[PDB]
């Protein structure tokens, strides 16, 4: 496979040490999704490190990381502050018949700082720093000559700056279009998927909103909001927290029918089964998951700072306005950041 540079996956065989163009010296593999991978390397010419993301030798991959450097080279050519949400494209270049995509070192991401705290969740003051960069990361996003919708958000793709402090960006743009370009119907990952998406609709930046919606409440709990192990189950889930989606949004969706029936009446229901496997809808209630007058999650903050009733009450209401199942009627960010979550 590509001259014995590649394994059978289109992966090019990462080899520790390897020092490629005399210039950048391979330590070692560091993150591997579907793209293909993402090396820890040092920059001779620039005496730093950087993390290369190497692109599948493969013609699909290749081209949509092409989609990518078009939109990660306009996100860092806009001069204002907020485009430093977003992380830096320094260089791109071809080797051994793969991409390369050179950036700027980050640290461990959210995921794994969740996991380094054993599941039991970030404050809800740290959440709240990440969220407000988040929106303003989103904000800038929306910008009229950007519109970039991400497509895939989600803690593995949320990144701290540095491993003890807060500052956070948002990388891996392999999944993203603009506003009225849009190729795949099947996008987001399950967990962050928003419904238009499941139902087969057309989307705008607004998905985002929903995924951002689910991690910071993850972020906070310490476990997905909604973790279906497919479609189907995705949708029922969503289902059991926020009820039936409306009417005005069913009679519109391609899918519909694969997990709703429209009754002669013209309301709708869940499909009809077998059996119980779920909650019924909508009491599963967002006001018990995070505990809001419980002690949080799980009982866990109990009287600690920074986790009051008023505090949750304002938490839970933005969430829920970043799952509205409306896509025009979601909070967009410019909104989202004078919620009075985020009052001083
Ligand atoms: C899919 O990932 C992407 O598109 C992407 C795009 C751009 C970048 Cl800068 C990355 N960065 C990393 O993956 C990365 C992974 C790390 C793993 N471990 C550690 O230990 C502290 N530090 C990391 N620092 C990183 O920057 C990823």
């Amino acid at each position: 496979y590509n001259d014995g540079y590649d394994d059978d996956n289109y992966d090019y065989i990462v080899k520790n040490g390897e020092k490629w163009m005399d210039r950048y010296e391979i330590d070692s593999l560091i993150g591997k999704g579907s793209f293909g991978q993402v090396v820890k390397a040092y920059d001779r010419v620039e005496q730093e490190w950087v993390a290369i993301k190497i692109i599948k030798n493969k013609k699909a991959f290749l081209n949509q990381a092409q989609i990518e450097v078009r939109l990660l080279e306009l996100m860092n050519k806009h001069d204002t502050e907020m485009k430093y949400y977003i992380v830096h494209l320094k260089r791109h270049f071809m080797f051994r018949n793969h991409l390369c995509l050179v950036f700027e070192m980050l640290s461990y991401n959210l995921y794994d700082l969740l996991r380094n705290t054993n599941f039991r969740g970030v404050s809800l003051n740290l959440t709240r720093k990440f969220a407000q960069q988040m929106c303003t990361a989103l904000l800038f996003l929306a910008t009229p000559e950007l519109s970039i919708i991400h497509c895939d958000l989600k803690p593995e793709n949320i990144l701290l700056c540095n491993p003890k402090r807060s500052a956070i960006k948002i990388v891996d743009f392999g999944s993203s279009c603009q506003l009225g370009q849009r190729i795949y119907q099947y996008i987001q990952s399950r967990f962050y998927r928003s419904p238009e998406v499941l139902l087969g609709m057309p989307y705008d930046l607004a998905i985002d909103m929903w995924s951002l919606g689910c991690i910071l409440v993850e972020m906070h709990t310490g476990e997905p909001l909604f973790s279906g192990a497919n479609e189907v189950d995705q949708m029922n889930k969503i289902v059991e927290v926020l009820g039936i989606p409306p009417a005005h949004i069913l009679d519109q969706a391609p899918k519909a029918r694969k997990f709703f029936e429209k009754l002669p009446d013209g309301t709708w229901n869940l499909k009809k089964t077998k059996k119980r496997e779920y909650k019924p809808p909508g009491t599963r209630k967002l006001h018990n998951i995070l505990g809001v007058e419980t002690g949080g999650p799980g009982g866990r903050r109990a009287g600690e700072s920074g986790h009051t009733v008023a505090d949750y009450l304002k938490f839970k209401d933005l969430i829920l306005r970043m799952l509205d199942y409306d896509p025009k009627t979601r909070i967009q960010p410019y909104y989202a950041l004078q919620h009075s979550f985020f009052k001083k």
